[PDB]
């Protein structure tokens, strides 16, 4: 037997369940924004508990596991992957990922194991970094024209959200500079895997 060393057994999840939430598939930078939105209009949290997190790194080509793009034991590789991380008041992380078959939330350390994994024995090229962006910074600044997200020929390339696009009085287009993992570039902190787990896990 072994005992843990506040344990928030009785956490109230800050958002709805998955599907009753907002969600567009590869969108998953405005499937994010939409709950920072939903927690900063729901007055049960501190919007400053929350965080935008994106995953990403120089090549953009980061597996994540236990993804429902593809069920079973193997990685989807994306170019940039964006979840919600929620530091309780009592120490305790919570990973909001509408995208995970994981539970949503799911314990920090849960998902960090299970959908992250090592980067030990991954192919360097393949390494995580994480952007760490307080939700109140996320909602004020991020701004995405969903110009990226169209083929040669101007096409969706995936169904856009039913709504308009997210803009700043500053911006219509600044995505770019939270896939970056150049810690010189746009807002928040920038982690290794291990600086990430480090910084949040238990």
């Amino acid at each position: 037997q072994e005992m843990e060393g506040p344990a928030a057994v009785h956490y109230q999840p800050a958002s709805p369940p998955r599907d009753a939430c907002v969600y567009s598939s590869c969108y998953s930078e405005e499937n994010v924004w939409k709950l920072c939105e939903y927690i900063k209009n729901h007055d049960q949290y501190p919007l400053e508990e929350c965080y935008a997190v994106f995953i990403s790194n120089e090549r953009k080509m980061i597996p994540i596991w236990k993804q429902q793009a593809r069920p079973g034991d193997g990685p989807v590789i994306w170019d940039y992957h964006v979840v919600l991380l929620h530091v309780s008041s009592g120490g305790q992380s919570f990973i909001y990922d509408l995208d995970t078959v994981l539970p949503f939330p799911c314990l920090f350390d849960t998902y960090v194991e299970d959908a992250i994994k090592s980067d030990d024995d991954i192919h360097p090229q393949f390494r995580r970094k994480f952007r760490v962006i307080c939700a109140d910074s996320y909602l004020k600044n991020f701004a995405s024209d969903r110009s990226h997200m169209k083929d040669s020929s101007g096409n969706w390339r995936e169904p856009p959200p039913p709504y308009p696009c997210i803009e700043t009085g500053d911006s219509k287009m600044n995505l770019n500079d939270f896939i970056s993992m150049d810690p010189k570039v746009g807002w928040g902190a920038v982690y290794t895997l291990s600086e990430f787990t480090h910084r949040f896990g238990s």
